């Protein structure tokens, strides 16, 4: 047992297979995957050379995301259950046709570092299995973890597939996967999983993991679902360490990797301008200590409305119709409600920028586009233009700094993720805090202009 460790995550500019009309050969698939593994090896060795205990690499980092069932097939391997007790590097012939697992095992062993990666699983089946797909096998999006001896210690099949992941199957039941180390208990899940209850919430609530490792290939959607923004907020809301390893592909708005602790981001990377990968390291506590449990409706339910006779308007945020009120002065106090959710904001801007409009919004309803999930959100955000019809649209930059803010709401859930995002998609580590009574508030003037301050709530039972 050790009290701290060094975490590493790598943002990877993947080598994508070329567009072809029919499946490539096993041999071609393996040659491509090995070209990606050559680059990941560079990151793994560099991290180990700086004393890292664990490194995470991204979802689809080894073969990309452009597949149907058949074009994916040659990239797949049969990945056994870790209960078999297998070190591929030391016993390479135990299960045949497993060169990717072998190389990952050797990378972990030779650099004595835990290695988290995402590859593809195939599970052959018969018609005797009533669930067996017509084409004779299951295909899974699969995280694998190898320990510092090269032993396979975790295998996780992605539960919540994103629209367009037609090449993979959904597992029969959600797989709750953990692995224990000398530097804490770890849980694992993948990209889209972060928006759902199973396995993500269960790992924290039932299995009490200290840290999440998180391969992802996330497409950023402002104002609330940029990777570094939402991932760091989830970590703070769930009170776990969080190691997010993302694909680097600006063409599809993929960039946003980091290492996040319960109180704050520790390192983050965002880059839409280059095609470079990036390795991040940071120290973390093996067993983070926590403050008291946050009651998200406590302060909000205790006060009278901060404003009345609001001039309210409708605005669209990522396809959801929020109820907004405009912030008129350089300082103010507003309350706005939609159905069961009332949202309260107190603020003071550093300067009124005349052509820049900010609004406070509330949403309480079911999201349906690109996925189905129930939301309660209170948001302060920079409107894209001066027109109120653009409040909620994607806004990349702003000029208004804030001297103070305090946001809260009457949430009917205890799963709330506190987000703060500054202009140019920068996080604000150490500049804000969450109180026990559910207030997201500033500790000092913001170091840069504000894109949003948001409390993003999930009511999993209403999905
Ligand atoms: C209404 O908003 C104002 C900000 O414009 C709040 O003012 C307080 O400002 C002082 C600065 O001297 C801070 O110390 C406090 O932190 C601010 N408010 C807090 C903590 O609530 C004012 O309090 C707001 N009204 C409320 C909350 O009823
Ligand atoms: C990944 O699961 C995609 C998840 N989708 C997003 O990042 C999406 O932009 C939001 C933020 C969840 C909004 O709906 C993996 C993936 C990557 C590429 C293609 C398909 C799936
Ligand atoms: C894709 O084709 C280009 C051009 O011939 C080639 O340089 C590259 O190596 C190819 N990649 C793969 C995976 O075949
Ligand atoms: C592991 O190191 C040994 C050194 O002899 C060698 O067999 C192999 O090339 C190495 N593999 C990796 C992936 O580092
Ligand atoms: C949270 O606070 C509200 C209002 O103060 C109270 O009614 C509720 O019982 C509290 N819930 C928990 C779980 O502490």
């Amino acid at each position: 047992k050790q009290d701290t460790f060094i975490a590493a995550v790598y943002e990877h500019a993947a080598i994508l297979p070329n567009a072809t009309l029919t499946p490539v050969s096993r041999e071609e698939a393996l040659a491509l995957m090995n070209r990606n593994l050559d680059i990941l090896e560079g990151a793994i060795t560099s991290a180990a050379d700086q004393g890292a205990h664990i490194i995470v690499t991204p979802e689809d980092a080894i073969y990309g995301w452009n597949f149907n069932r058949d074009s994916l097939y040659p990239y797949l391997e049969d990945i056994p259950d870790p209960e078999v007790n297998w070190i591929p590097c030391n016993n390479r012939n135990r299960f045949g046709q497993t060169p990717v697992q072998e190389r990952l095992s050797c990378l972990a062993k030779n650099n004595s570092i835990y290695v988290v990666a995402n590859i593809g699983d195939k599970k052959p089946c018969d018609t005797s299995d009533p669930q067996c797909p017509p084409d004779g096998r299951y295909q899974y999006n699969t995280d694998v973890v190898f320990d510092s001896q090269g032993k396979l210690v975790a295998r996780y099949h992605k539960q919540n597939l994103f629209m367009g992941e037609n090449q993979f199957n959904v597992p029969k039941e959600p797989e709750i996967v953990t692995f224990n180390t000398t530097f804490g208990s770890f849980g694992i899940f993948t990209c889209f999983d972060i928006l759902f209850h199973d396995p993500a919430v269960t790992l924290v609530k039932d299995f009490h993991v200290d840290t999440i490792v998180f391969p992802t290939a996330w497409m950023n959607v402002l104002p609330h679902l940029s990777a570094v923004e939402f991932h760091s907020a989830w970590a703070m809301g769930m009170r776990v360490n969080f190691l997010a390893s993302n694909i680097h592909y600006p063409s599809k708005k993929m960039t946003g990797s980091g290492i996040y602790a319960p109180n704050s981001s520790r390192a983050f990377h965002y880059d839409m301008k280059t095609e470079e990968g990036k390795l991040l390291l940071s120290q973390l506590d093996s067993h983070p200590s926590h403050s008291a449990v946050v009651n998200w409706t406590s302060y909000a339910s205790s006060i009278e409305a901060l404003s009345s006779g609001n001039k309210e308007f409708k605005g669209t945020v990522f396809f959801d119709e929020f109820t907004f009120v405009k912030l008129t002065g350089v300082a103010g106090n507003y309350t706005v409600c939609q159905k069961d959710l009332c949202c309260h904001l107190s603020y003071k801007m550093s300067e009124n920028i005349p052509n820049e409009v900010y609004a406070l919004g509330a949403f309480d309803g079911l999201h349906t586009v690109e996925g189905r999930y129930y939301l309660q959100i209170c948001t302060l955000l920079k409107c894209k233009t001066t027109n109120l019809n653009t409040c909620g649209d994607s806004a990349e930059t702003a000029s208004t700094r804030f001297e103070m803010f305090s946001l809260s709401g009457t949430f009917g859930t205890q799963y709330v993720f506190p987000e703060v995002l500054l202009s140019e998609n920068q996080l604000a580590p150490g500049e804000f805090q969450v109180s026990t009574d559910g207030r997201l508030f500033s500790l000092k003037p913001t170091s840069g202009p504000v894109l949003t301050v948001t409390l993003f709530g999930r009511l999993y039972e209403k999905d």
